[PDB]
């Protein structure tokens, strides 16, 4: 059976540390069901985004890969396509990546949307607000009944 | 659920510190549901707009990005186009911000209209009677009718 | 080698046929290197946002979509974030998209800007005045300039 | 709800100290409802003029600003035009404002009416005459029913 | 470059029509560089007002709405505030605008100044001494100063 | 530059027939530099009482209005104020006015001076000698003294 996931952040190979940490410090907040790229879908990516219900976009040096672009730009269209939820897609700032060093193409993919940032004195507010329990029950009915479709499709065959 | 807010003060990046000490202020003298910018908002500007009733235009030094002038512009004629209270948007003159060092673009757009200063001696008689009980309690029926239409137009869908 | 174009008009997947009606219609008037989303762009859309002097933005029927809201939305905050040129973003308002048929977040996101309209008999004279030659050289040089950084970060790696 | 104000002395930014000075005074003296320009209006000016029943213009050093020419003006031929009472417009002259020291402009749009003066002795005898509480119910009268026609217009709309 | 306008006259969305007919009748007249609101300024008011001598309040119909009253309000806060020119300000009276059918909060806005209208016969004489050729001299030469010194504050960031 | 005027009748808005015609009237009898009220002034009043040397007063039907009675009194106490000339205001009595209908008002106010009417047959000996030329040279020379000391105060400031 396939198991849904609060949040996820996407990050490249030598991401993982700063990953599990940023996913912790998250458990920590109250927000449960936490999951990391590298972690619960490695066992492609579109396995994660479908299963997923607000992803997290970690900015970081080593973001900086077209690979991270390619990864965005599909999550960005998956949303959009997608039905309901237009603000799944949460941008993160952790310590070790600095506001003015984020790459070029993933941010400009990004200079339009909320920006979370550890860096400021709000996070508590900011995870608060941003993760409401009554629009996330909304999204795991979604998922709840768009993989029944997909049950259902596969059955047909 | 959507909540409504009963006054919103929009600032900058480098501005959230005194944006909650104003909003602290206001809260200490009678003022309920307050509201800023950066902390029940962004998780764009017009799900703000819509969503308060008086809103409040902080003039400091660091609102003189033309960003703040968009964000002017588009209140004032969201305000205009709603129908209904004329005066929703209220100027504020921090301490921090002296009267002669307004912004020419920002400044100029609020010439023409009342001017909040916590350095004047009348504030407590300024906050009462800008906040009236009566036309608040109206805003709030308005909001609440608006939204009855919007969740009618969305069922319609 | 990358060619600047002097405008361009977003649009949906089924609105090509006027979005190349109105880009001749105002190479008829006098305006050169035009430019549509879906003929010079598409082989994301940051791509056209940082080639293109003044964003045209087709309000329509077929606009409604929430995708347009977050080409609206990037635009406007690449706009805000970019360096001068305040007013690149031009609403336009076709005779096929009625002035009472807007999409209420498309519009609202709109409201406080100047609108196009061939409805209106001075169609000649907006476009003479808001197209002015030598800002819209200077919009050249500063793309110019800044496609060379763009060559010389490019060349750093 | 709207209230009417007995009195209402219009006066500059830094003038307030004295404003409240000579309406509590008043108030001393018997005159009800007392009200001053930058203490229960300011929350434009035309606002005030049609909600008081007397206005007072306090001459002083900081009152020759033409901007309270153009309010003198305003409130003049409001008068005139308004139906009876052709004497609501009291001018007033405090300690602080020499009688010599009377602006150009603002003296002289009022040269040819009576002038209250502190510094004559007879201004108990001078507020009492003035302000008869006969033709101050005829005021309110007055006010009223024009407010109840404004009402009555309100609700044809 | 920006290019100073002899006259301005605000008008309404639906008032473009007679608004450019009294131009014309101006230019007719002897009064050179004519403008009108939606002309040469809408590609935000603001705009406009620095940059027109002597503005133009044409009294219609469709000129009661309160967006026309904020103009009002700003215009006269602006000329009040700026140095010079007490009387720029010159409302307007055309033929389809009747004197009793003024609406109640601009003219009220407007009722203690002079009121330029067609159905007068002394209209040539009206216009020939309001637009004397000397104080016009004198507002463009503070005009130009004006944006001199704008001019040097852009040079100084 | 400012210009000195002969003579100014004040009137009521009906009233500028009658008084262009007894304007003409009075430039066919040798007095030069006229002016009506509603001509060279209106482009507030005591802007044509500084600048105007004999005051007429035209006594009609339409002149009762209170606004009438108070141009009247200011003009009264300015004359009396300023230095020389007690009798430059001279009344009027034309014939479309009877000397039996004179506004209670506005005649109580001009009973004791004297009264010119075209109804008596000495007209041209009472314009003759109100209006001699040593005394009106005399009151050219004080009037371009006075706005020399005008001059000198603005050069003050």
């Amino acid at each position: 059976e396939q198991k849904f996931y609060n949040f996820v952040i996407l990050h490249a190979r030598a991401d993982e540390h700063i990953a599990l940490r940023v996913r912790e410090k998250l458990e920590a907040l109250g927000v449960p069901d936490g999951a990391t790229f590298c972690e619960d879908f490695q066992v492609c990516l579109q396995d994660a985004i479908d299963h997923s219900a607000f992803i997290i976009l970690l900015l970081t040096s080593n973001f900086d890969c077209r690979l991270s672009l390619h990864q965005v730009n599909q999550a960005m269209m998956s949303n959009l396509t997608r039905q309901g939820s237009p603000d799944c897609v949460i941008p993160f700032l952790p310590l070790e990546s600095s506001p003015a060093q984020l790459s070029s193409d993933t941010a400009s993919l990004l200079s339009g949307l909320v920006r979370l940032d550890e860096h400021s004195q709000i996070f508590a507010r900011k995870v608060a607000n941003t993760f409401k329990p009554h629009r996330l029950q909304a999204r795991k009915a979604m998922w709840r009944k768009e993989q029944d479709t997909r049950a259902l499709r596969e059955q047909s065959q």
